[PDB]
């Protein structure tokens, strides 16, 4: 296999790229890091900001899940059309960035007392990607342009991990809704999102979600 | 007019690495400031995509998020690599620089003085990579990544720029970081830049602390 991810045992920021890879017919390595395993102090002391994952394509290690999407991004072919698309492509993962930012705080720092909180502002954090959708071609292709982007599956992920903390989140967002359901049902994809080595992993390290 | 305009609050913030680059690269530029005030009003802030600044224009491409602006602009102006390895090990640069910056906006902003003894504790941990990064590239005589200077180098330069202010002589147990600035800082346009009223009387933050 041309890749490979080495990672714990969950989705967590690996979902996106394993979205990816899969749906581009690509081939990859799972290098399942485990809790003992990190603890030893080996493989961490050896990442460059000491923390997973880590991909390797060819004789290239990288690190960063937002710098591993934009390398496939730009070999695959999944960054835009032009210099312009790849703007508003960067636009959308950094505030896809950011939005699972305040999801990881709430599951590992917060989950009991800000969830209602965070819940009740879901919304409004949700509200630009409609948008974004509403301001291209009536939200019918992807979230930029009318070609896949590395953007689209790391947003489609941050939405499927939103709709199993608060279902129906996406109820009042029809071109939010529609586009989860189009993009899930790419058949790769799709098979890809029914196996074992996706369902039957946890969405975060702590079990909560 | 400037092709390019930033809009943002007075203040350096996320908007001094772009600015290092623009001045740097002999790029002009519009600066629309936007007070508390303004803010406060509510019109600006609805119309923001994400509602927060920067807002960045080139010409009619309207741009959040400070580091799709300086995406941008290392694509436009070739400062992303000479190759697609380059540009992603480019990528990972600055991913640990906002990795970094986001530790040190939430000190900043919301535990400042409970905070700071701790955060100065782990800062070397923090530094190091980007240390490493350095001694593994012409042994830090050169940039970030490669030899040409990058969109990583001006946002990493201004994250080291920044904790020399909350822990001054951070950088002397680093010595290729420390030659790094001193030497990134001596571009013409860039010291340039740096000792003008238009940079060094804009606050680090907005609250006051640094
Ligand atoms: N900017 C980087 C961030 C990389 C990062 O955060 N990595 C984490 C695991 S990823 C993942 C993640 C986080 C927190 C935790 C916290 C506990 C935890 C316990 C058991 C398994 C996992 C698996 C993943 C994971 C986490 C766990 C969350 O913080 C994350 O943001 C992610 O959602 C890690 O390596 N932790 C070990 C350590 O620092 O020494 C990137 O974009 O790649
Ligand atoms: N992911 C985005 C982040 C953009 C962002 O955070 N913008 C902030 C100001 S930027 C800046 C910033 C933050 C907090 C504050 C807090 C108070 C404050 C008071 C007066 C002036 C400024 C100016 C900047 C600023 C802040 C202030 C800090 O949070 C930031 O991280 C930055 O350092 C904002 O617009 N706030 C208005 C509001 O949400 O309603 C990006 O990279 O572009």
């Amino acid at each position: 296999p041309p890749y490979t991810v080495v990672y714990f045992p969950v989705r967590g920021r690996c979902a996106a790229l394993r979205m990816l890879l899969a749906d581009q017919g690509q081939s990859w390595k799972e290098e399942v890091v485990t809790v003992e395993t990190w603890q030893e102090g080996s493989l961490k002391a050896s990442c460059l900001y000491g923390q997973l994952p880590k991909f390797q394509d060819g004789d290239l290690t990288l690190y960063q899940s937002n710098t591993i999407l934009r390398h496939l991004g730009r070999t695959l072919g999944l960054y835009g059309k032009d210099q312009q698309e790849a703007a508003l492509v960067d636009m959308v993962n950094d505030g896809v960035e950011d939005l699972r930012c305040k999801y990881v705080s709430l599951i590992y720092t917060n989950y009991e007392a800000g969830k209602d909180d965070y819940v009740k502002a879901l919304p409004g954090q949700l509200k630009p990607f409609e948008t974004l959708l509403s301001q291209n071609q009536g939200g019918k292709t992807f979230i930029v342009g009318d070609q896949i982007s590395f953007a689209d599956y790391n947003l489609l992920d941050l939405l499927l991990i939103h709709e199993v903390l608060a279902p129906g989140c996406l109820d009042a967002f029809p071109l939010l809704s529609a586009y989860v359901g189009r993009l899930s049902a790419r058949p790769k994809l799709k098979a890809f999102l029914a196996s074992p080595e996706y369902v039957n992993l946890p969405i975060n390290g702590n079990g909560k979600q």
